[PDB]
Protein backbone atom coordinates (compact mmCIF):
# COMPACT_ATOMS: atom_id res chain seq x y z
CA UNK A 1 0.00 0.00 0.00
CA UNK A 2 1.31 3.47 -1.25
CA UNK A 3 1.27 6.93 1.19
CA UNK A 4 0.28 9.81 -0.68
CA UNK A 5 3.52 11.63 -1.90
CA UNK A 6 4.50 14.64 0.46
CA UNK A 7 4.55 17.95 -0.95
CA UNK A 8 8.07 18.52 -0.91
CA UNK A 9 8.93 14.91 -2.78
CA UNK A 10 9.85 15.15 -6.36
CA UNK A 11 7.92 12.65 -8.48
CA UNK A 12 10.86 11.88 -10.83
CA UNK A 13 12.81 10.36 -7.56
CA UNK A 14 9.64 8.02 -6.78
CA UNK A 15 10.65 4.26 -6.66
CA UNK A 16 8.28 2.44 -4.70
CA UNK A 17 10.88 -0.25 -3.39
CA UNK A 18 9.17 -2.57 -0.20
CA UNK A 19 12.03 -3.01 2.43
CA UNK A 20 9.62 -6.35 3.60
CA UNK A 21 8.47 -7.59 -0.07
CA UNK A 22 11.04 -6.68 -3.03
CA UNK A 23 9.49 -7.30 -6.07
CA UNK A 24 12.69 -9.68 -7.55
CA UNK A 25 13.02 -11.47 -4.00
CA UNK A 26 12.69 -14.91 -5.81
CA UNK A 27 15.96 -13.74 -7.64
CA UNK A 28 18.10 -13.45 -4.40
CA UNK A 29 17.03 -10.70 -1.74
CA UNK A 30 20.72 -9.23 -2.61
CA UNK A 31 19.85 -9.49 -6.21
CA UNK A 32 15.78 -7.92 -5.23
CA UNK A 33 17.80 -4.77 -3.59
CA UNK A 34 20.14 -4.31 -6.14
CA UNK A 35 17.56 -3.30 -8.54
CA UNK A 36 18.71 -0.28 -6.53
CA UNK A 37 21.59 -0.39 -8.34
CA UNK A 38 20.36 -0.22 -12.03
CA UNK A 39 21.19 2.06 -14.83
CA UNK A 40 18.28 4.13 -14.30
CA UNK A 41 17.92 4.47 -10.65
CA UNK A 42 19.13 7.63 -8.90
CA UNK A 43 21.37 8.09 -5.54
CA UNK A 44 18.65 8.85 -3.89
CA UNK A 45 14.73 7.51 -4.36
CA UNK A 46 11.53 7.91 -1.84
CA UNK A 47 9.03 4.85 -1.73
CA UNK A 48 5.72 5.25 -0.96
CA UNK A 49 5.85 1.93 0.40
CA UNK A 50 6.15 1.13 4.25
CA UNK A 51 4.56 5.08 5.52
CA UNK A 52 7.18 6.84 2.75
CA UNK A 53 10.72 7.09 2.99
CA UNK A 54 14.35 8.14 1.35
CA UNK A 55 16.88 5.32 0.23
CA UNK A 56 20.08 6.09 -0.36
CA UNK A 57 21.00 3.63 -3.38
CA UNK A 58 24.86 4.39 -3.58
CA UNK A 59 27.94 3.09 -0.94
CA UNK A 60 28.91 6.75 -1.32
CA UNK A 61 26.18 8.45 0.27
CA UNK A 62 25.16 5.41 2.67
CA UNK A 63 28.83 6.31 4.23
CA UNK A 64 28.53 9.92 3.96
CA UNK A 65 24.75 9.60 6.06
CA UNK A 66 26.17 7.43 8.57
CA UNK A 67 28.96 9.71 9.05
CA UNK A 68 26.62 12.58 9.51
CA UNK A 69 25.12 11.75 12.79
CA UNK A 70 24.15 15.38 12.99
CA UNK A 71 21.56 15.51 10.11
CA UNK A 72 20.84 11.85 10.01
CA UNK A 73 20.10 10.50 13.88
CA UNK A 74 19.72 7.40 15.31
CA UNK A 75 16.55 8.28 17.17
CA UNK A 76 14.44 6.68 14.72
CA UNK A 77 15.88 3.89 12.94
CA UNK A 78 14.09 1.46 11.81
CA UNK A 79 11.09 1.85 8.99
CA UNK A 80 8.07 2.07 9.59
CA UNK A 81 7.83 5.26 11.67
CA UNK A 82 5.90 3.26 14.30
CA UNK A 83 8.65 1.16 14.70
CA UNK A 84 11.51 3.79 14.61
CA UNK A 85 9.78 6.05 17.05
CA UNK A 86 8.98 3.12 19.57
CA UNK A 87 12.63 1.72 19.21
CA UNK A 88 14.64 2.28 22.12
CA UNK A 89 17.41 0.12 22.47
CA UNK A 90 20.95 1.40 23.49
CA UNK A 91 23.03 2.27 22.32
CA UNK A 92 21.87 2.64 18.86
CA UNK A 93 18.84 4.52 19.68
CA UNK A 94 21.30 7.32 20.99
CA UNK A 95 23.72 9.64 19.02
CA UNK A 96 26.96 11.01 20.03
CA UNK A 97 27.48 12.75 22.76
CA UNK A 98 25.28 10.95 24.57
CA UNK A 99 25.85 7.07 22.52
CA UNK A 100 29.28 7.16 23.73
CA UNK A 101 29.58 6.31 27.87
CA UNK A 102 26.86 3.52 26.99
CA UNK A 103 28.41 2.05 24.12
CA UNK A 104 32.08 1.41 25.75
CA UNK A 105 30.10 -1.22 27.94
CA UNK A 106 28.06 -2.76 25.60
CA UNK A 107 31.33 -2.83 23.74
CA UNK A 108 32.60 -4.56 26.95
CA UNK A 109 30.38 -7.60 26.43
CA UNK A 110 30.98 -9.29 23.36
CA UNK A 111 34.80 -7.70 22.34
CA UNK A 112 37.97 -10.10 21.69
CA UNK A 113 38.84 -10.32 25.15
CA UNK A 114 35.12 -11.89 25.57
CA UNK A 115 35.33 -14.07 22.40
CA UNK A 116 38.72 -15.67 22.72
CA UNK A 117 37.73 -16.67 25.91
CA UNK A 118 34.54 -18.61 24.25
CA UNK A 119 36.89 -19.68 20.87
CA UNK A 120 37.46 -23.37 22.56
CA UNK A 121 33.45 -23.56 23.28
CA UNK A 122 32.52 -22.26 19.76
CA UNK A 123 34.91 -25.01 18.08
CA UNK A 124 33.34 -27.97 20.44
CA UNK A 125 29.89 -27.06 19.34
CA UNK A 126 30.69 -26.62 15.43
CA UNK A 127 32.82 -29.69 15.68
CA UNK A 128 29.67 -31.42 17.92
CA UNK A 129 26.84 -30.37 15.33
CA UNK A 130 28.39 -31.18 12.24
CA UNK A 131 29.53 -34.73 12.92
CA UNK A 132 26.77 -34.99 14.18
CA UNK A 133 24.98 -34.72 10.66
CA UNK A 134 27.69 -36.21 8.85
CA UNK A 135 26.80 -39.63 8.65
CA UNK A 136 23.21 -38.48 7.94
CA UNK A 137 23.97 -37.41 4.24
CA UNK A 138 21.20 -34.82 4.98
CA UNK A 139 20.24 -31.81 6.89
CA UNK A 140 17.95 -28.58 7.06
CA UNK A 141 20.83 -26.27 7.60
CA UNK A 142 18.71 -23.16 9.16
CA UNK A 143 17.09 -25.45 12.36
CA UNK A 144 20.61 -27.85 11.89
CA UNK A 145 23.57 -25.57 12.47
CA UNK A 146 22.36 -21.91 11.45
CA UNK A 147 19.74 -21.34 14.08
CA UNK A 148 21.82 -23.61 17.22
CA UNK A 149 25.36 -22.91 16.90
CA UNK A 150 25.02 -19.16 17.32
CA UNK A 151 22.45 -19.11 19.47
CA UNK A 152 23.49 -21.19 22.15
CA UNK A 153 26.92 -19.37 22.38
CA UNK A 154 25.09 -16.27 22.47
CA UNK A 155 22.83 -17.97 25.33
CA UNK A 156 25.83 -19.44 26.83
CA UNK A 157 27.30 -15.93 26.74
CA UNK A 158 23.99 -14.15 28.54
CA UNK A 159 23.77 -16.96 30.68
CA UNK A 160 19.69 -17.88 29.69
CA UNK A 161 18.49 -20.99 29.56
CA UNK A 162 18.32 -22.79 26.17
CA UNK A 163 14.46 -23.86 26.75
CA UNK A 164 13.64 -19.92 25.77
CA UNK A 165 15.26 -20.20 22.66
CA UNK A 166 12.05 -20.68 20.44
CA UNK A 167 10.14 -17.82 22.52
CA UNK A 168 13.21 -15.06 21.95
CA UNK A 169 13.53 -16.35 18.33
CA UNK A 170 10.26 -15.78 17.56
CA UNK A 171 10.07 -12.31 19.19
CA UNK A 172 13.14 -11.07 17.00
CA UNK A 173 11.84 -12.46 14.00
CA UNK A 174 9.48 -10.01 14.30
CA UNK A 175 11.44 -7.20 14.80
CA UNK A 176 13.19 -7.23 12.11
CA UNK A 177 11.29 -9.82 9.55
CA UNK A 178 7.30 -9.29 10.90
CA UNK A 179 4.90 -12.03 10.14
CA UNK A 180 1.87 -9.79 10.71
CA UNK A 181 1.58 -11.08 14.06
CA UNK A 182 3.58 -8.61 16.12
CA UNK A 183 4.25 -4.89 15.44
CA UNK A 184 8.16 -4.62 16.41
CA UNK A 185 6.22 -2.19 19.41
CA UNK A 186 4.52 -5.18 20.78
CA UNK A 187 8.07 -7.64 20.29
CA UNK A 188 10.01 -5.63 21.78
CA UNK A 189 7.85 -4.48 24.65
CA UNK A 190 7.70 -9.20 25.23
CA UNK A 191 11.16 -8.91 24.77
CA UNK A 192 12.06 -6.09 27.79
CA UNK A 193 9.21 -7.83 29.59
CA UNK A 194 11.33 -11.18 29.52
CA UNK A 195 14.03 -9.63 30.80
CA UNK A 196 13.19 -7.83 33.61
CA UNK A 197 13.27 -10.28 36.13
CA UNK A 198 16.12 -11.68 34.96
CA UNK A 199 18.18 -8.53 35.44
CA UNK A 200 16.77 -8.01 38.77
CA UNK A 201 18.40 -11.14 39.82
CA UNK A 202 21.85 -10.66 38.34
CA UNK A 203 21.87 -7.55 39.78
CA UNK A 204 21.12 -9.24 43.47
CA UNK A 205 23.87 -11.57 43.03
CA UNK A 206 26.40 -10.52 40.68
CA UNK A 207 27.62 -12.81 37.95
CA UNK A 208 30.24 -13.24 35.31
CA UNK A 209 27.77 -13.18 31.97
CA UNK A 210 27.12 -10.87 29.49
CA UNK A 211 23.89 -9.95 31.43
CA UNK A 212 24.90 -9.43 35.14
CA UNK A 213 28.03 -7.47 33.27
CA UNK A 214 25.76 -5.12 31.92
CA UNK A 215 22.86 -5.05 34.90
CA UNK A 216 25.73 -4.41 36.88
CA UNK A 217 27.71 -2.29 34.62
CA UNK A 218 29.03 1.87 35.07
CA UNK A 219 28.49 4.37 32.64
CA UNK A 220 31.13 7.23 32.66
CA UNK A 221 31.58 5.31 36.34
CA UNK A 222 28.51 5.93 37.50
CA UNK A 223 25.58 2.88 38.15
CA UNK A 224 23.71 2.13 35.29
CA UNK A 225 19.56 1.63 35.69
CA UNK A 226 17.53 -1.35 35.47
CA UNK A 227 15.69 0.85 32.82
CA UNK A 228 19.28 1.27 30.93
CA UNK A 229 20.57 -2.28 31.30
CA UNK A 230 17.24 -3.30 29.82
CA UNK A 231 17.71 -1.34 26.88
CA UNK A 232 20.85 -2.62 26.54
CA UNK A 233 20.51 -6.29 27.43
CA UNK A 234 17.36 -6.62 24.60
CA UNK A 235 19.76 -4.92 21.99
CA UNK A 236 22.22 -7.70 22.41
CA UNK A 237 19.81 -10.19 22.36
CA UNK A 238 18.82 -9.36 19.03
CA UNK A 239 22.20 -9.20 17.63
CA UNK A 240 22.84 -12.26 19.22
CA UNK A 241 20.36 -14.49 17.71
CA UNK A 242 19.37 -12.84 14.42
CA UNK A 243 22.78 -11.50 12.57
CA UNK A 244 25.00 -14.65 11.96
CA UNK A 245 22.45 -17.06 12.01
CA UNK A 246 21.30 -15.58 8.78
CA UNK A 247 24.35 -15.03 7.48
CA UNK A 248 25.56 -18.39 7.73
CA UNK A 249 22.48 -19.72 5.47
CA UNK A 250 23.24 -17.26 2.49
CA UNK A 251 27.19 -18.45 2.64
CA UNK A 252 26.56 -22.03 3.12
CA UNK A 253 23.16 -22.38 0.31
CA UNK A 254 26.40 -20.23 -1.76
CA UNK A 255 28.85 -23.09 -1.04
CA UNK A 256 26.17 -25.76 -2.09
CA UNK A 257 25.71 -24.37 -5.12
CA UNK A 258 29.77 -23.75 -5.71
CA UNK A 259 31.98 -26.71 -5.78
CA UNK A 260 34.93 -24.81 -7.66
CA UNK A 261 34.57 -22.60 -4.43
CA UNK A 262 34.71 -25.30 -1.86
CA UNK A 263 37.89 -26.56 -3.34
CA UNK A 264 39.52 -23.41 -3.17
CA UNK A 265 39.18 -23.74 0.30
CA UNK A 266 39.86 -27.46 0.84
CA UNK A 267 43.17 -27.21 -0.77
CA UNK A 268 44.39 -23.89 0.61
CA UNK A 269 42.16 -23.30 3.70
CA UNK A 270 44.48 -20.52 4.92
CA UNK A 271 41.91 -18.38 2.57
CA UNK A 272 39.20 -19.13 4.29
CA UNK A 273 39.76 -15.80 6.45
CA UNK A 274 39.41 -13.92 3.16
CA UNK A 275 36.40 -15.72 1.49
CA UNK A 276 35.06 -14.87 4.76
CA UNK A 277 35.27 -11.03 4.14
CA UNK A 278 34.30 -11.48 0.40
CA UNK A 279 30.67 -13.66 1.53
CA UNK A 280 30.06 -10.98 3.81
CA UNK A 281 30.27 -8.43 1.00
CA UNK A 282 28.27 -10.50 -1.38
CA UNK A 283 25.75 -11.80 1.41
CA UNK A 284 25.49 -8.44 3.13
CA UNK A 285 22.16 -8.82 5.00
CA UNK A 286 21.10 -5.78 7.46
CA UNK A 287 19.54 -2.28 6.27
CA UNK A 288 18.36 0.15 8.76
CA UNK A 289 18.28 4.01 8.71
CA UNK A 290 18.20 7.40 10.18
CA UNK A 291 15.76 10.31 10.55
CA UNK A 292 16.53 13.60 9.42
CA UNK A 293 17.07 16.36 12.53
CA UNK A 294 15.60 19.42 10.54
CA UNK A 295 15.86 20.16 6.94
CA UNK A 296 18.55 19.60 4.83
CA UNK A 297 19.58 19.53 0.86
CA UNK A 298 21.80 15.96 0.48
CA UNK A 299 23.05 15.41 -2.74
CA UNK A 300 20.44 18.07 -4.60
CA UNK A 301 17.31 16.57 -2.98
CA UNK A 302 15.69 18.86 -0.38
CA UNK A 303 15.01 16.33 3.02
CA UNK A 304 12.74 17.40 5.29
CA UNK A 305 12.76 17.41 9.30
CA UNK A 306 11.02 14.35 10.48
CA UNK A 307 11.49 12.39 6.95
CA UNK A 308 12.96 8.76 7.70
CA UNK A 309 15.65 7.80 5.38
CA UNK A 310 16.35 3.95 4.68
CA UNK A 311 20.70 3.58 4.49
CA UNK A 312 20.94 0.13 4.01
CA UNK A 313 24.26 -1.37 5.01
CA UNK A 314 24.13 -4.48 2.61
CA UNK A 315 24.25 -2.17 -0.75
CA UNK A 316 27.38 -0.49 -0.29
CA UNK A 317 28.99 -3.90 -1.10
CA UNK A 318 27.30 -4.39 -4.24
CA UNK A 319 27.51 -1.01 -5.21
CA UNK A 320 29.99 -1.93 -8.88
CA UNK A 321 31.47 2.00 -8.32
CA UNK A 322 32.73 0.13 -5.04
CA UNK A 323 33.28 -3.12 -6.38
CA UNK A 324 33.88 -4.49 -10.08
CA UNK A 325 31.73 -7.32 -11.05
CA UNK A 326 29.88 -7.06 -7.26
CA UNK A 327 27.68 -10.10 -7.56
CA UNK A 328 30.38 -12.36 -8.48
CA UNK A 329 32.44 -14.39 -5.39
CA UNK A 330 35.84 -13.58 -5.69
CA UNK A 331 37.78 -15.10 -2.81
CA UNK A 332 41.07 -13.35 -4.10
CA UNK A 333 39.12 -9.49 -4.53
CA UNK A 334 42.11 -7.35 -3.57
CA UNK A 335 39.93 -4.38 -2.11
CA UNK A 336 36.66 -6.29 -0.70
CA UNK A 337 34.84 -2.78 -0.42
CA UNK A 338 31.50 -3.50 2.10
CA UNK A 339 29.75 -1.54 4.95
CA UNK A 340 28.16 -4.61 6.34
CA UNK A 341 28.91 -4.38 9.56
CA UNK A 342 27.62 -0.73 9.90
CA UNK A 343 29.59 2.62 9.68
CA UNK A 344 30.07 5.60 11.66
CA UNK A 345 30.05 5.55 15.34
CA UNK A 346 27.53 2.60 15.48
CA UNK A 347 30.12 0.03 13.86
CA UNK A 348 29.06 -3.20 14.95
CA UNK A 349 30.80 -4.08 18.22
CA UNK A 350 30.25 -7.75 18.04
CA UNK A 351 31.92 -8.14 14.46
CA UNK A 352 34.67 -10.26 16.16
CA UNK A 353 32.54 -12.94 17.49
CA UNK A 354 30.56 -12.45 14.12
CA UNK A 355 34.24 -13.48 12.05
CA UNK A 356 34.99 -15.95 14.66
CA UNK A 357 31.69 -17.90 14.08
CA UNK A 358 31.77 -17.39 10.40
CA UNK A 359 35.41 -18.79 9.67
CA UNK A 360 34.58 -21.54 12.35
CA UNK A 361 32.00 -22.77 10.56
CA UNK A 362 33.35 -23.21 7.11
CA UNK A 363 36.71 -24.16 8.63
CA UNK A 364 34.75 -27.42 10.12
CA UNK A 365 32.12 -27.73 7.84
CA UNK A 366 34.47 -27.91 4.51
CA UNK A 367 36.72 -30.55 6.37
CA UNK A 368 34.18 -32.85 7.46
CA UNK A 369 31.34 -32.44 4.36
CA UNK A 370 33.36 -31.00 1.84
CA UNK A 371 30.65 -32.28 -0.48
CA UNK A 372 27.23 -31.39 -0.62
CA UNK A 373 24.54 -30.01 -2.71
CA UNK A 374 20.79 -28.55 -2.23
CA UNK A 375 18.01 -31.13 -2.33
CA UNK A 376 16.75 -32.21 -6.10
CA UNK A 377 14.29 -29.73 -6.77
CA UNK A 378 14.36 -27.69 -3.77
CA UNK A 379 13.40 -23.54 -4.57
CA UNK A 380 15.50 -21.85 -1.90
CA UNK A 381 13.68 -18.68 -0.40
CA UNK A 382 14.73 -15.62 1.46
CA UNK A 383 13.07 -12.97 3.45
CA UNK A 384 13.51 -9.51 3.49
CA UNK A 385 13.28 -6.88 6.15
CA UNK A 386 15.39 -5.10 8.53
CA UNK A 387 17.75 -8.22 8.55
CA UNK A 388 17.53 -10.45 5.72
CA UNK A 389 16.82 -14.03 6.13
CA UNK A 390 16.92 -17.77 4.51
CA UNK A 391 13.73 -19.59 4.59
CA UNK A 392 15.08 -23.16 4.50
CA UNK A 393 18.04 -24.90 3.23
CA UNK A 394 18.01 -28.60 3.22
CA UNK A 395 21.28 -29.96 1.72
CA UNK A 396 22.10 -33.69 0.56
CA UNK A 397 25.30 -35.55 0.51
CA UNK A 398 26.90 -38.96 0.26
CA UNK A 399 28.33 -40.36 3.36
CA UNK A 400 30.90 -42.10 1.97
CA UNK A 401 32.63 -38.55 0.67
CA UNK A 402 32.79 -37.59 4.52
CA UNK A 403 35.82 -37.31 6.90
CA UNK A 404 35.18 -37.97 10.62
CA UNK A 405 37.75 -35.96 11.82
C1 LIG B 1 26.95 -11.14 10.57
C2 LIG B 1 26.70 -10.70 11.80
C3 LIG B 1 26.35 -9.23 12.12
C4 LIG B 1 26.09 -8.20 11.29
C5 LIG B 1 26.05 -8.20 9.74
C6 LIG B 1 25.85 -7.03 12.10
C7 LIG B 1 25.55 -5.76 11.62
C8 LIG B 1 25.42 -4.62 12.37
C9 LIG B 1 25.15 -3.28 11.86
C10 LIG B 1 24.95 -2.92 10.38
C11 LIG B 1 25.09 -2.44 12.91
C12 LIG B 1 24.82 -0.91 12.87
C13 LIG B 1 23.33 -0.58 13.04
C14 LIG B 1 23.13 0.91 12.91
O1 LIG B 1 24.11 1.62 12.54
O2 LIG B 1 22.00 1.42 13.16
C15 LIG B 1 25.32 -3.22 14.12
C16 LIG B 1 25.34 -2.75 15.41
C17 LIG B 1 25.33 -3.49 16.57
N1 LIG B 1 25.52 -4.87 16.66
FE1 LIG B 1 26.12 -6.09 15.04
N2 LIG B 1 25.98 -7.40 13.43
C18 LIG B 1 26.29 -8.74 13.48
C19 LIG B 1 26.51 -9.49 14.63
C20 LIG B 1 26.32 -9.05 15.93
C21 LIG B 1 26.47 -9.82 17.15
C22 LIG B 1 26.88 -11.31 17.18
C23 LIG B 1 26.23 -9.01 18.20
C24 LIG B 1 26.22 -9.28 19.72
C25 LIG B 1 26.31 -10.50 20.27
C26 LIG B 1 25.91 -7.70 17.67
C27 LIG B 1 25.59 -6.60 18.42
C28 LIG B 1 25.46 -5.31 17.98
C29 LIG B 1 25.20 -4.18 18.83
C30 LIG B 1 25.05 -4.22 20.36
C31 LIG B 1 25.12 -2.97 17.90
C32 LIG B 1 24.87 -1.49 18.28
C33 LIG B 1 26.20 -0.75 18.36
C34 LIG B 1 25.88 0.71 18.61
O3 LIG B 1 24.72 1.11 18.35
O4 LIG B 1 26.77 1.46 19.07
N3 LIG B 1 25.97 -7.76 16.30
N4 LIG B 1 25.53 -4.54 13.75
C1 LIG C 1 20.25 -3.50 12.78
C2 LIG C 1 20.88 -4.41 13.80
C3 LIG C 1 21.55 -5.56 13.13
C4 LIG C 1 21.77 -3.68 14.76
C5 LIG C 1 22.03 -4.77 15.79
C6 LIG C 1 20.75 -5.58 15.81
C7 LIG C 1 19.88 -4.83 14.84
C8 LIG C 1 18.63 -5.50 14.41
C9 LIG C 1 19.66 -3.53 15.52
O1 LIG C 1 18.55 -3.18 16.08
C10 LIG C 1 20.90 -2.70 15.44
K1 LIG D 1 5.63 16.30 -4.42
K1 LIG E 1 12.89 6.03 19.06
Amino acid sequence: NLAPLPPHVPEHLVFDFDMYNPSNLSAGVQEAWAVLQESNVPDLVWTRCNGGHWIATRGQLIREAYEDYRHFSSECPFIPREAGEAYDFIPTSMDPPEQRQFRALANQVVGMPVVDKLENRIQELACSLIESLRPQGQCNFTEDYAEPFPIRIFMLLAGLPEEDIPHLGYLTDQMTRPDGSMTFAEAKEALYDYLIPIIEQRRQKPGTDAISIVANGQVNGRPITSDEAKRMCGLLLVGGLDTVVNFLSFSMEFLAKSPEHRQELIERPERIPAACEELLRRFSLVADGRILTSDYEFHGVQLKKGDQILLPQMLSGLDERENAAPMHVDFSRQKVSHTTFGHGSHLCPGQHLARREIIVTLKEWLTRIPDFSIAPGAQIQHKSGIVSGVQALPLVWDPATTKAV
